[PDB]
């Protein structure tokens, strides 16, 4: 069990897949775990990037056969903007394809700068751009959690194979979610899904972004990752990567454990396991 | 076994602790986490109550060791205040008790009205008080994870058994932390290493409560769960409580699962063993 392979298992990956049959089985498992809870259906926020895109047709899909199946559910998309979003239209593109049932537009930055200013004013100092950035996804968690407190509804989350062994994703922020209907694909493989299911493909060649940061709007994942998607989704199929990637990946991996695990504590033993962590 | 000892065993309860070991063991437990990630120290919300207090004068002796074992670390304790606290004064006692290295003070009101404002004028609804509750919880750990971000410092987090049985804490608020000294201690047990440590008797003899709602400020935990944390405690320490008692914790502890798990996916087998979860 070479570390690419325990990676993979722990991950969930599927090498080789059928979008058909995967569409089926997360649609499949959003309807049973909200079964299982009693809640009204689901609340997500939309990007107009391919996570959101794909997980928001996912739960739409999920709430329509609920309500076939004479039970009660709505799926409500959220647009989460922080003033004006630079990709505004292909959040509306996005919002084409999922077709939910409800949409709301809610802007975060009177939140974020509230805080933003509340904080320098009483820490004697700016938050940098990065930490602000966590500020803007956390908010939108808690937004999407008041909306799905508000209404009785799920919080889903966009996390995947390709985001969680990079730990490339917020803690608490748009790591905080109730379900994860992606849970196991690589970043091509969400692309493949969103074709089968007949996205504009300006939807799944869009570059990824977590557009979080003031200077540096729309900052390619891969520009920060320092590696690829391409490479990222080889590497977790199973394939040869150079040694150069292999390690750059792995180290990543083994850092952000933390993240992808609750809180440690002293009986945990990931943590101890652990050669070291990085928390920033 | 009985359900009761699969609790007992899944929350770490010890039924017996000596109060001197139990502070060495989670005051090592700090020290190994933050020296396996290279951070600067620890950051914690100190809010006059119970559990704060304890977990608050363990960091602090942590970083004290830490230091004089010839490291790096500081330990910030931060009063986090929705506009003026009621038991401002119980946290200046609490304060002069944890001794912190650093403490600052941020009111988060005005991020939390700004919140509150929005999600009325969008959502043309106004937040119970329950959920803006929740919402005071999270911009908590948003204000925690801030400062951590900006200095180097690892989030504590206060979770113990008794909350953790009943699931009595904000998902993603007190609940989003990165490590826990208080793992498996009962309310009695922490009240021990208190009484170990010195504490001022009002430190550890003050009502426990959440105090996050505007209508009914400083409500009592038992009021709120129906269940004293005299019977959580007993029943947790394997003693005997009244039959129905006990299904009341048992109950709460198997829809309250989600709480104590990563997000679900569909590999998950807790969801799908569970007979029924609650969110709401
Ligand atoms: N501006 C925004 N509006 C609404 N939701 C947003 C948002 N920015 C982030 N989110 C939420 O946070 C999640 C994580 O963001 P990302 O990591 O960037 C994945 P994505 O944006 O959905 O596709 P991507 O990889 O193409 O960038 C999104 O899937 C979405 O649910
Ligand atoms: N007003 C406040 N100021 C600072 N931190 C606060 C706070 N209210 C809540 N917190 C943070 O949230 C955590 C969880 O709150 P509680 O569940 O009520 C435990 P406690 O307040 O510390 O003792 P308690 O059980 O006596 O209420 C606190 O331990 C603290 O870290
Ligand atoms: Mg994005
Ligand atoms: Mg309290």
């Amino acid at each position: 069990m070479t570390l690419q392979e325990q990676i993979m298992k722990a991950l969930h990956v599927q090498p080789v897949i059928d979008p058909k049959a995967e569409i089926r089985k997360r649609v499949d498992f959003l309807k049973d775990y909200v079964k299982k809870t009693g809640a009204k259906g689901f609340v997500l926020g939309i990007s107009g990037g391919q996570d959101s895109t794909l997980a928001g047709r996912l739960a739409q899909l999920a709430v329509e056969e609920i309500r076939n199946e004479g039970g009660n559910a709505t799926f409500i998309a959220v647009r989460l903007p922080y003033k004006v979003q630079k990709d505004e239209d292909d959040a509306q593109l996005a919002l084409q394809f999922i077709q939910a049932d409800q949409s709301v537009a809610f802007d975060i930055a009177s939140t974020v700068d509230a805080f933003s200013n509340q904080y320098e004013n009483l820490l004697d100092e700016s938050l940098t751009d990065f930490n602000k950035g966590n500020v803007k996804a956390r908010i939108r968690m808690v937004t999407q959690y008041a909306i799905g407190g508000q209404k009785g509804l799920l919080v889903i989350g966009t996390d995947h194979a390709a985001e969680a062994v990079t730990g490339f994703f917020t803690k608490f922020g748009d790591g905080g979610a109730d379900l994860l209907p992606l849970t196991g694909l690589t970043k091509r493989q969400g692309r493949a899904l969103l074709q089968e299911l007949g996205a504009d493909e300006r939807l799944y060649l869009k570059m990824p972004t977590a557009d979080l940061l003031d200077e540096k709007p729309g900052q390619a994942d891969e520009t920060e990752l320092g590696i690829t998607y391409d490479q990222l989704d080889d590497y977790l199929e199973g394939k040869t990567v150079p040694a150069d990637v292999a390690e750059k990946i792995e180290k990543r991996y083994t850092v952000s454990e933390h993240k992808r695990q609750v809180p440690a504590s002293m009986f945990d033993d990931w943590w101890k396991l652990a050669a070291a962590l990085e928390h920033h």
